[PDB]
């Protein structure tokens, strides 16, 4: 799962940013306990 809590201190938001850049996002944060990403292109 992107989000967890050993998440870096935190959720997953750092991980679904960058785990989403590949796919074609330009940004990614953890609301929920869920990856939602942002800007698509």
């Amino acid at each position: 799962a992107t989000c967890d809590l050993a998440s870096g201190f935190g959720v997953g938001s750092s991980l679904c940013a960058a785990h989403c850049l590949v796919k074609g996002y330009r940004g990614g944060y953890c609301k929920n306990k869920i990856c939602h990403c942002r800007d698509k292109f």
